[PDB]
């Protein structure tokens, strides 16, 4: 009878631009030997990155010995409420501004995040900021990693389709900066090489199929998950006593170049298609082997995923939200003249899991 | 259309019982004041508590070293992960068992907790132990605290209203045995007297409305929220460096008490029921006061919820699964000659926010 739908949309991040210039040499200062030095200017170059939004500063002598501190992890946690309350307050309006519905059409919010754990929070906020029903529905998705925002797109379109007449709220927002340490290993190097800041926002609708929709209105298909075996090193999340962290397996880029294709083609087969049907490829910008391997696991050019390379450029890994990001940038580049152009976004989780979602853009 | 059904469910614990008496005990001998050792007598009396299952020992001096220690919130979270994977599998297995469908059928995972975090963490072992389908649905729902379970019976309603064919299974699991401290505070010690172990597991599916359904079937009514304005502070959730902990207002009673009825009467009011039409109160156990402050905000007598204390003096407060619990005395315990004996449960969250849901049990 009838299937979910993005009407609104939106993103945000911290004001401050860092350069990754002057992160890597913010950090090669640190290291001083000719090995360690040179190790680490080789690794910031290897990012893709030019800037990232950062609600905390690496500037700052004041932060940096409360980084070096111990034991930290409730203040660190107090922080990303203090920063993403207004941010994601801010993103969560913009998205809902310039629809036609009242607040009380509004009965879910899914909040997402893995960079903050603390009750009440954010998603409190944004009801109370935004005057939503106090009745609203929620549902707060946590540690799901880069992928979640496909976890809370399928969850909002479950309310939607089962409450035709409501619309659902999702909200995504990753502050990795208030997560930033000094390097004990080798890994602790890389993370801090390529995590940023950011939020982005979707209002989730129902229709009735084959109603003429809006333009602008992106409809979602299908989603799709698959758990894999034999990685479960792939992706790792943890809660350290100076700050929440991410361990990535060596072998992740072969656990993502090993699975990508199978998945995404059975997707395909289930739903009838082909990659040649396929406009877009929203491939999560988790780093350049991320989006590397995904792409030359399909069969397509590495650089075909052009909004996934801009975002990290733009804005590096910001988790959760990234994919929100990468919509955003395809919607507003009409770049076909058919109808719908079609797509499909996927990224990666703990587990690891492929988490995705085959979409229509409606020009 | 169609109404949501719970088809199978099931709960469990850590094996290990600790007496009241003993914990009181144990936790006195750490004060030597007058007034101090007596304190701690008295906030234990008080708990309308006999046992709790608890995963970790408060007995062996070598846990006794470790929970003194500082920043030792990742070893708990991987402490809450080698005792949660065992319990959790056994109990979603156990609400699975005696039941016709094919794991084929199994399209959602809701887990639930706010005592561990960790990624890739136990729902994946579910889906793994189990052999659910890989391209199984998850959602890990984090920090929504005692109501947790209100918010995970919601999200998959909606599911199997989505997708009618398919079934949804939650799982809530809490360890705080887990995140055990010394006393830092007055509320530290009141935490530690409440708080116990357990998890449940439920599975859900869709019926069409006016189908002959199975006796002890419980039947998902409605599902209700109500986020309180002035009561920020009344539950609380953190990460500490040495644990995750609680903070409740001492003007939690209060806020329940001025909270409760209004929301249940507007509830009773949108399904067109009274209080005289509900035959059991599932009121969340979290302790006395909560119980106690519920029961004379409406109209009823204290220890009328009694599967609520019966669950207290067993376990304590589980958190999200306490509620479960309650559920499962009450499908047992078949009070009535009445065809359907109807109920209504809810929680509180932080926020504060009132969850609950009314049900009918078919018996
Ligand atoms: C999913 C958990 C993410 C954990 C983030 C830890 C790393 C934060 C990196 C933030 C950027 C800091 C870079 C710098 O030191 O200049
Ligand atoms: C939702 C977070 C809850 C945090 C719970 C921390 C304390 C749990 C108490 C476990 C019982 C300890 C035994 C005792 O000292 O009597």
């Amino acid at each position: 009878t009838t299937v979910a739908v993005i009407e609104g949309m939106a993103t945000g991040a911290p004001q401050r631009v860092v350069a990754q210039a002057d992160a890597a040499a913010r950090v090669s200062e640190l290291f001083v030997d000719p090995q360690q030095r040179e190790r680490i200017s080789r690794i910031y170059d290897k990012t893709r990155i030019d800037t990232r939004r950062m609600a905390v500063d690496p500037l700052d002598d004041e932060f940096d010995e409360f980084r070096r501190e111990p034991a930290t992890i409730r203040d660190r946690m107090n922080l990303f409420y203090q920063h993403a309350v207004p941010l994601a307050v801010d993103v969560a309006a913009r998205a809902l501004d310039g629809l036609p519905y009242a607040p009380d059409e509004i009965g879910q919010l899914v909040f997402v995040t893995s960079t903050g754990f603390i009750a009440p929070g954010v998603d409190v906020e944004i009801v109370k900021q935004l005057g939503l029903p106090r009745s609203i529905s929620r549902v707060v998705v946590n540690f799901m990693g880069c992928a979640a925002a496909m976890n809370a797109i399928r969850t909002a379109t479950n309310y939607v389709r089962a409450h035709p007449s409501m619309k659902a709220l999702v909200v995504c927002i990753e502050l990795s900066s208030v997560n930033a340490v000094f390097a004990d290993d080798i890994n602790d190097v890389v993370i801090h090489s390529l995590f940023g800041d950011g939020c982005g926002a979707l209002v989730i609708g129902a229709s009735q199929v084959q109603q003429p929709l809006p333009a602008g209105n992106v409809v979602i298909r299908s989603s799709f998950s698959q758990l894999l075996d034999d990685s479960e090193d792939g992706i790792v999340l943890g809660v350290n006593h100076d700050g929440i962290t991410c361990e990535l397996s060596e072998n992740l880029p072969s656990y993502i170049y090993r699975s990508v294709d199978p998945v995404v083609a059975e997707m395909l087969r289930d739903n009838g298609l082909s990659k040649a049907d396929i406009d877009l490829w929203a491939i999560h910008p988790g780093g350049p082997k991320i989006i590397e391997q995904s792409a030359r696991s399909l069969g397509i050019p590495v650089g075909r995923a052009v909004q996934s390379w801009d975002v990290l450029a733009q804005f590096g890994n910001m988790l959760s939200v990234s994919l929100i990001f990468v919509l955003e940038m395809m919607v507003a580049q009409a770049e076909s003249d058919k109808p719908i152009s079609t797509g499909v976004a996927f990224a990666f989780a703990p587990g690891v899991t492929v988490e995705g979602m085959l979409f229509d853009i409606i020009r």
